[PDB]
């Protein structure tokens, strides 16, 4: 919420990526044009995560799937929490009650909401400066 950043997942070591086709996943390549994210804080602990390259917003739908939304909406807001270990976790606001976390599998694919939970390394992200 100031300058663009990278969201590094400690699980497989991938950077969160939102592709032009709206798909979301992780990549180990730091030169990727779609891993630079701009976070903006809506309210305290509530944030939007937007791809700087395409302007698409991270979002999670009712099926628990992550997608890239061309326009911000209710499914684009995440609860950003700072873990004691130093990593952050991002919970779906719309489904906060269900504890649906943003997460990347060791193979770099995105996890589905009900299959995430506190304890997995898949849900831990390290925001890293782009510059």
């Amino acid at each position: 919420y100031k300058k663009p950043k990278l969201l590094y997942c400690s699980n497989g070591g991938h950077f969160l990526r939102i592709l032009p086709d709206g798909t979301v996943d992780g990549t180990r390549d730091r030169s990727d044009q779609h891993i630079q994210l701009q976070l903006s804080a809506e309210s305290v602990g509530e944030v939007y995560i937007k791809s700087t390259e395409t302007g698409q917003y991270l979002a999670m739908d009712t099926a628990g799937l992550l997608y890239g939304s061309q326009t911000p909406n209710e499914e684009c807001l995440f609860l950003e929490r700072l873990e004691e270990n130093g990593y952050n976790t991002y919970i779906s606001k719309k489904h906060a009650e269900k504890n649906w976390f943003v997460g990347l599998k060791k193979n770099g694919s995105c996890k589905r909401g009900p299959r995430t939970h506190y304890g997995q390394k898949a849900i831990l992200f390290l925001p890293l400066p782009v510059s």
